DNA sequence: GGTCAGAAAATCGGTTGTGGTCAGCTGCTGCCACCGGTTAACCTCCAATTCTGCTGCCAGCCT
Protein backbone atom coordinates (compact mmCIF):
# COMPACT_ATOMS: atom_id res chain seq x y z
CA UNK A 1 0.00 0.00 0.00
CA UNK A 2 2.94 2.42 0.14
CA UNK A 3 4.67 1.41 -2.68
CA UNK A 4 1.62 1.55 -4.60
CA UNK A 5 1.55 5.18 -4.48
CA UNK A 6 4.97 6.24 -3.45
CA UNK A 7 8.67 5.70 -3.89
CA UNK A 8 10.93 5.78 -0.93
CA UNK A 9 14.95 4.41 -0.54
CA UNK A 10 15.64 3.54 2.89
CA UNK A 11 18.64 0.81 2.28
CA UNK A 12 18.41 -0.83 5.75
CA UNK A 13 14.62 -0.49 6.11
CA UNK A 14 13.80 -1.87 3.00
CA UNK A 15 15.85 -4.88 3.56
CA UNK A 16 14.77 -5.66 6.89
CA UNK A 17 11.05 -5.22 5.57
CA UNK A 18 11.72 -7.63 2.67
CA UNK A 19 13.48 -9.79 5.78
CA UNK A 20 10.12 -9.80 7.40
CA UNK A 21 8.16 -10.56 4.40
CA UNK A 22 10.15 -13.64 3.60
CA UNK A 23 10.38 -14.94 7.35
CA UNK A 24 6.71 -14.38 7.89
CA UNK A 25 6.34 -17.21 5.30
CA UNK A 26 9.17 -19.57 6.51
CA UNK A 27 7.36 -19.41 10.20
CA UNK A 28 4.22 -20.50 8.53
CA UNK A 29 5.83 -23.34 6.29
CA UNK A 30 7.09 -24.54 9.60
CA UNK A 31 3.85 -24.35 11.22
CA UNK A 32 2.23 -26.36 8.32
CA UNK A 33 4.66 -28.89 8.44
CA UNK A 34 4.58 -29.57 12.03
CA UNK A 35 0.68 -30.28 12.17
CA UNK A 36 0.63 -32.84 9.18
CA UNK A 37 1.14 -35.63 11.45
CA UNK A 38 -2.31 -34.30 13.61
CA UNK A 39 -3.88 -34.00 9.85
CA UNK A 40 -2.87 -37.40 9.38
CA UNK A 41 -4.41 -38.77 12.24
CA UNK A 42 -7.44 -37.11 12.45
CA UNK A 43 -7.86 -38.64 8.58
CA UNK A 44 -6.94 -42.19 9.23
CA UNK A 45 -10.38 -42.68 11.15
CA UNK A 46 -12.79 -42.30 7.68
CA UNK A 47 -11.42 -44.60 5.70
CA UNK A 48 -13.11 -47.35 4.37
CA UNK A 49 -16.20 -45.54 2.91
CA UNK A 50 -16.35 -43.79 -0.33
CA UNK A 51 -13.11 -41.90 -0.58
CA UNK A 52 -9.22 -43.18 -0.49
CA UNK A 53 -6.81 -41.91 2.11
CA UNK A 54 -4.44 -39.58 0.67
CA UNK A 55 -7.37 -37.47 -0.48
CA UNK A 56 -8.68 -37.59 2.78
CA UNK A 57 -5.16 -36.43 4.26
CA UNK A 58 -4.66 -33.93 0.98
CA UNK A 59 -8.51 -32.22 2.01
CA UNK A 60 -7.18 -32.49 5.65
CA UNK A 61 -4.35 -30.39 4.29
CA UNK A 62 -6.49 -27.95 2.95
CA UNK A 63 -8.14 -27.32 6.28
CA UNK A 64 -5.22 -27.02 8.01
CA UNK A 65 -4.18 -24.20 5.97
CA UNK A 66 -7.76 -22.48 6.32
CA UNK A 67 -6.99 -23.03 10.17
CA UNK A 68 -3.52 -21.92 10.49
CA UNK A 69 -4.77 -18.71 8.61
CA UNK A 70 -7.69 -18.78 11.05
CA UNK A 71 -5.57 -18.82 14.04
CA UNK A 72 -5.46 -16.35 16.63
CA UNK A 73 -3.03 -16.47 20.06
CA UNK A 74 -4.55 -13.85 22.47
CA UNK A 75 -7.48 -15.83 23.15
CA UNK A 76 -4.63 -18.45 24.40
CA UNK A 77 -5.36 -21.98 23.36
CA UNK A 78 -3.36 -25.12 21.96
CA UNK A 79 -3.33 -25.08 18.78
CA UNK A 80 -4.93 -28.77 18.08
CA UNK A 81 -8.22 -28.21 19.52
CA UNK A 82 -8.87 -25.00 17.36
CA UNK A 83 -7.77 -27.04 14.02
CA UNK A 84 -9.47 -29.98 15.06
CA UNK A 85 -12.94 -28.31 13.54
CA UNK A 86 -11.77 -26.65 10.67
CA UNK A 87 -9.83 -30.25 9.37
CA UNK A 88 -13.02 -32.23 10.34
C1' DG B 1 -99.20 -15.96 -77.50
C1' DG B 2 -93.67 -14.35 -76.88
C1' DT B 3 -89.96 -10.64 -74.25
C1' DC B 4 -88.44 -8.30 -70.11
C1' DA B 5 -88.20 -6.92 -64.71
C1' DG B 6 -88.50 -9.44 -60.09
C1' DA B 7 -88.19 -13.43 -56.87
C1' DA B 8 -86.04 -17.19 -55.30
C1' DA B 9 -82.59 -20.97 -54.97
C1' DA B 10 -77.58 -22.41 -53.52
C1' DT B 11 -72.56 -20.57 -53.82
C1' DC B 12 -68.12 -18.35 -53.05
C1' DG B 13 -66.79 -15.21 -50.21
C1' DG B 14 -66.24 -10.87 -47.04
C1' DT B 15 -67.98 -8.95 -42.43
C1' DT B 16 -68.53 -9.17 -38.06
C1' DG B 17 -69.38 -9.94 -33.65
C1' DT B 18 -68.86 -11.30 -29.71
C1' DG B 19 -68.03 -15.19 -26.71
C1' DG B 20 -65.26 -17.48 -24.76
C1' DT B 21 -60.48 -19.60 -24.70
C1' DC B 22 -55.99 -20.59 -24.10
C1' DA B 23 -51.59 -19.12 -23.46
C1' DG B 24 -47.89 -15.74 -22.68
C1' DC B 25 -45.88 -14.00 -19.87
C1' DT B 26 -45.60 -10.97 -15.52
C1' DG B 27 -45.17 -9.89 -11.21
C1' DC B 28 -44.66 -11.66 -7.29
C1' DT B 29 -44.67 -13.92 -3.47
C1' DG B 30 -43.70 -17.23 -0.71
C1' DC B 31 -40.68 -20.81 -0.20
C1' DC B 32 -37.18 -24.18 -0.86
C1' DA B 33 -32.93 -25.82 -2.57
C1' DC B 34 -28.30 -24.96 -2.58
C1' DC B 35 -23.76 -22.88 -1.54
C1' DG B 36 -20.58 -20.79 1.75
C1' DG B 37 -18.70 -19.75 6.45
C1' DT B 38 -18.00 -21.20 11.59
C1' DT B 39 -17.35 -24.22 16.21
C1' DA B 40 -11.34 -22.18 20.96
C1' DA B 41 -10.38 -27.92 27.83
C1' DC B 42 -7.33 -31.72 25.52
C1' DC B 43 -5.72 -36.24 22.32
C1' DT B 44 0.40 -34.96 16.48
C1' DC B 45 3.30 -40.79 11.65
C1' DC B 46 -0.99 -46.53 7.34
C1' DA B 47 -5.02 -52.14 5.72
C1' DA B 48 0.06 -72.59 -11.72
C1' DT B 49 3.13 -73.63 -15.30
C1' DT B 50 6.04 -72.50 -19.48
C1' DC B 51 8.89 -69.56 -22.08
C1' DT B 52 11.59 -65.29 -23.22
C1' DG B 53 14.04 -61.48 -22.35
C1' DC B 54 16.44 -58.10 -18.97
C1' DT B 55 19.34 -56.73 -15.30
C1' DG B 56 22.10 -57.28 -11.43
C1' DC B 57 26.30 -59.77 -9.61
C1' DC B 58 30.57 -62.07 -8.57
C1' DA B 59 34.99 -64.67 -9.90
C1' DG B 60 38.84 -63.86 -12.71
C1' DC B 61 42.57 -63.23 -16.90
C1' DC B 62 44.54 -58.85 -18.55
C1' DT B 63 46.48 -54.54 -18.53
Amino acid sequence: ELSERGEKLPAAQRRDMMWICRDGDRAKNHLLEANLRLVVSLAKRYTGRGMAFLDLIQEGNLGLIRAVEKFDYTKGYKFSTYATWWIR
